[PDB]
């Protein structure tokens, strides 16, 4: 209930079976001028670089904590970030409108890999 982003969510997540690769969260977003969602797809490595992007340009006490990480506890590690980034994504859609709709937040949620 913001500016056009009106709703999202970390929606499911995916991937890397043993260790190597890596997990992909689908983001799921809702705005003012569309009936359907869209969905996108993003790493924690790119969460955490937009945290850090913001980081560059705001205060930390203008932005959410963010679930900070990256042999570990299995990929129950996957189920975890799915929980705390979406956690982070309601608060960052709920911060100042300053944050919620500053360039860097709106490119993180443009183009479905980008």
């Amino acid at each position: 209930m913001d500016g056009r982003i009106k709703e999202v969510s970390v929606f499911t997540y995916h991937k890397k079976y043993n260790p190597d690769k890596h997990y992909i969260y689908v983001v799921r977003i809702l705005r003012e001028g569309q009936i359907e969602p869209s969905f996108v797809f993003r790493t924690f490595d790119e969460f955490q670089e937009l945290h850090n992007k913001l980081s560059i340009i705001f205060p930390l006490w203008k932005l959410p904590g963010f679930p900070n990480r990256m042999r570990t506890h299995i990929k129950d590690v996957a189920a975890k970030r799915k929980i705390e980034l979406n956690s982070y994504l309601q608060s960052l859609m709920n911060a100042s409108t300053d944050v919620a709709e500053c360039d860097l937040v709106c490119t993180f949620f443009h183009g479905s890999h980008h």
